């Protein structure tokens, strides 16, 4: 075995309809990678271009310093295995969770942060004529002085001749949900903005229903603490039901805050 012979597991630290993940010690280099084990994909099913479509984007993509970086996969059995960078901080989801068990909470200032380093990733991603099409915060991890990086490439495509797999519909924009492909790096925009909504302490987002729809006319979730009206504006916008309006990553990099 492969995964036995060149790894040392050391602590499962995920599981669910993603399959598992370990953390390990690679023998060779001594190094921390988090590896994914999955039942091997149906040939010619979705959860096989899934996979292919994770492997093109990182091979289009390479390493960047806001994407967790895709190492090598391979077979055992009937499972596919998946080697990845460790983020030692988890995702965003697990710091959210965090920080409802010891009442604490990311700052305006953490929050700006959190914004600019996702909308770099985005930057690059979509300068390489990509998106990223699941943005969320169990696909944003942590690398602790703080790195944010986006992962879980499954749902990237091409924005030319897109093959869209919808993400989650708690972050999907209403255009993406109309079969509209046509402006999909704001959809990428909209899911962020609701992602750092989340990380602000937002209730749970609506899958459906009145809230839904009225998040899509552009209405900024309740947010309990205290932030600059001019951040909520700009969270506001990147929801703005019309995509147009919504600021490119670019615009969002080069954007005044900070
Ligand atoms: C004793 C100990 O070390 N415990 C820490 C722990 O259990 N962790 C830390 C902090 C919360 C939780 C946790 C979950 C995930 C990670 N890191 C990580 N890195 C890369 C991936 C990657 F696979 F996407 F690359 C990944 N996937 C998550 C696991 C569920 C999906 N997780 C780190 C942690
Ligand atoms: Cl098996
Ligand atoms: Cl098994």
């Amino acid at each position: 075995s492969r995964y036995t012979t060149e790894f040392h597991e050391l602590e499962k630290i995920g599981s669910g309809e993603f399959g598992s993940v370990f953390k390990c010690v690679k023998r060779l280099d001594g190094c921390i990678y988090a590896i994914k084990r999955s039942k091997k994909p149906l040939a010619g099913s979705v959860d096989e271009q899934n996979a292919l479509r994770e492997v093109y984007a990182h091979a289009v993509l390479g390493q960047h310093s806001h994407v967790v970086r895709y190492f090598s996969a391979w077979a055992e059995d009937d499972h596919m295995l998946i080697q990845n960078e460790y983020c030692n901080g988890g995702s965003l989801a697990d710091a959210i969770s965090e920080n409802y068990r010891i009442m604490s909470y990311f700052k305006e200032a953490e929050l700006k942060d959190l914004l600019l380093q996702v909308g770099r990733g985005l930057r690059y991603i979509h300068s390489m004529s990509l998106v990223h099409m699941d943005i969320k915060p169990s696909n944003i991890f942590i690398s602790r002085k703080v790195m944010f990086k986006i992962g879980d490439l499954g749902h990237v495509t091409r924005i030319s001749s897109p093959q869209v797999e919808e993400g989650d519909s708690r972050f999907l924009a209403n255009e993406v949900l109309q079969e509209n492909y046509t402006h999909l790096p704001k959809a990428d925009i909209f899911a962020l903005a609701l992602t750092v909504v989340c990380a602000a302490g937002a209730e749970p987002l609506p899958r459906n229903g009145d809230q839904w729809h009225e998040i899509r006319q552009g209405r900024l979730p309740r947010i309990p603490q205290v932030l600059s009206q001019e951040f909520t504006e700009l969270l506001k916008v990147m929801i703005h039901p019309d995509p147009e309006r919504r600021p490119s990553a670019m615009a969002l990099v080069k954007h005044s805050v900070l």
